[PDB]
């Protein structure tokens, strides 16, 4: 992140490592489920690109997970590269030069780079546009991971309509699908699934009933 | 949160990434129990509403509740707008303006606006305020999500009488009925749902005894 | 339809009655199938608005379908109204007037008028767009009667791989969902539904595959 | 079609609704079993290449079907104009242009076109050549729809000799081996699936005896 010194002037505090070993328990011991990247979101809270590597060396050891990032992030630099190409001509002395995509990955860049680079009002967001790429990247490996399909949760004769509620959205954040497909899931799959009571009173509930509606009426059934 | 600088002035600090991790994982594995509202108060003690926005980043992956949250948002907001209709007039130049409902919840303001806002004698606490309208839109969603009645919680046949209590007043709490309602509950009905031994013994108690004395004389049965 | 008489003139032919007769059929004994459909357009190839009607009385005695017929031509008629807002002023001499929606219905027109209108270069096709209302109308039709979700069609333990996926696409036909969401039943729901043999061959076939190779791996399983 | 008018000229009539009713019915219910060709070629006689885009809107609903026949007229079509090549030159005024692959095909021609086209001595027959070409690609969807291989093909132990003879045929025809291929096949593996007292009939034949023999050899057995 970034801090002030006591002269007033923007300084770079590298992450604590408590912060660094509570990204390490998140990586090896949740199985990349998708609650993944919120903790990662929090966790790389204000982060430079230089932290957002040391982050990513937990990832290594996980090969597939590693290499699926990296295909994130080089595809992610070169689209970059392709919509902000490279002008060549004068620069003013008092603004900085344009970073490359090896340069918001901080593959080629240095500390005080992307601290200039960050600080400036109105600033260049490097470390946000990393991060989101990391994001897209980490996207992907919980969609490689999920162990279930949508099509495939299904309420217990005896579990409560709000447990399955949970699993079945939590299963849907994981997969992914398009937005009118996830429309159509969350309306039409949620009561397919269901078990034969709460079955009948939701199809008895009619199309359209919202979802506080229907955990309502089936809270104790 | 507000911090003061070396040269004495209010200087809005960000949320550490710790803090961040802890609510996110109070959101992503509690399931939205009573629980999270006491925690939720202790996590954001003390934020400026930009803060309280990337605390409520956490709840949109889960819809409904995201959803029951910014309708009871908009619903404050706009009382607070009718019940502050924005005066007409000429304002002292050492007086700042009223923020609108858009403003406290800080769609709109900007990180100094809130903190001269707040940092003011007498104050104006533009935090307390959106913490109160999420605290609604929570309670809101932990009613929603609450998996039993209180009409079916009842003590099990060898359930010590102080479990059950417990279990019958954190359901009461998450249910949230009237005032007189939850007297006539804790008076007549954790009487009622008793198991047999206890329940002649708090027969034989009479009516009007403490809670003190019914967990005295109910101890080893 | 329209016929040519020995002078050149366009002149209106009525529907015979064998191909009435085998509307009627179609109407009595398909209940609503979606093979009715284009069985209907086949059969009221080159009609006139008057033919239309005669054959919308075949299905007036199913009040269920006729209302949401008689729904679909109103709202249709409505907006073509709204679309085509009656101008107000002189005409030419050789220029007809426009029908109103009760007109290309054939509600307030008479049989010249709709063989004027359609037998013109350029022509404005009134039977045409009067099928195609009529064709919204039974394909809701169609929607309604249909006996089985798209959910629930699932290939049994001996039937072969051919007949499950034309019950699939002939449920998939009546059920009309959106395009991306039909997309990914035929990907995703096909599949899935299949019985453990083909199943197997199909995950081991990959994603992506084409229905005719699936068809191929499947041919005898 | 091409009639006759009063005055000598030939004029499309269109294909009557019954025939249209008839290959819907065609198409909509024999599960494009190899009968559907013979049947296609019956329905389709004499018609211009207008009149066979509307025989082929009826398999549009068939998605794998359609575009199978689709790829099969697309190459058709570029075959043509490869061997067809556009002559740049003046043409006779008594000469008609050349029509195209989309013209044959009546993507961009008109009515007048193709019927002065097939309308000439010598005539150049554009509605044959299209018609071969919806005949390769439903060959192609027979194919894809078989549900058995020809070794699939065996006689029930109490099966007559001429079911299983036409039984075995049918299947030849729908998978439309090479000549060579279906000569082996006809000569070896008929007898090698016969079922046991056919079988040893068979056998004593001898080799070449020609089908009418072996018909007349199991009559009762």
């Amino acid at each position: 992140p970034i801090v002030q010194n006591l002269q007033g002037q923007m300084v770079h505090q590298a992450i604590s490592p408590r912060t660094l070993n509570a990204w390490v328990k998140v990586v090896e011991e949740k199985a990349f489920s998708p609650e993944v990247i919120p903790m990662f979101s929090a966790l790389s809270e204000g982060a430079t690109p230089q932290d957002l590597n040391t982050m990513l060396n937990t990832v290594a050891p996980h090969q597939a997970a590693a290499q699926m990032l990296k295909e994130t992030i080089n595809e992610e630099a070169a689209e970059w590269d392709r919509l902000h190409p490279v002008h060549a001509g004068p620069i003013a002395p008092g603004q900085m030069r344009e970073p490359r995509g090896s340069d918001i990955a901080g593959t080629t860049s240095t500390l005080q780079e992307q601290i200039g680079w960050m600080t400036h009002n109105p600033p260049i967001p490097v470390g946000e546009i990393y991060k989101r790429w990391i994001i897209l990247g980490l996207n992907k490996i919980v969609r490689m991971y999920s162990p279930t399909s949508i099509l495939d949760i299904r309420q217990g004769p005896k579990e409560p309509f709000r447990d399955y509620v949970d699993r079945f959205y939590k299963t849907l954040r994981a997969e992914q699908a398009s937005q009118e497909v996830k429309n159509w899931m969350t309306e039409t799959l949620l009561v397919q699934n269901a078990n034969p009571d709460c079955k009948t009173i939701l199809k008895a509930l009619g199309p359209g009933a919202t979802l506080e509606e229907m955990m309502t009426a089936c809270q104790g059934v």
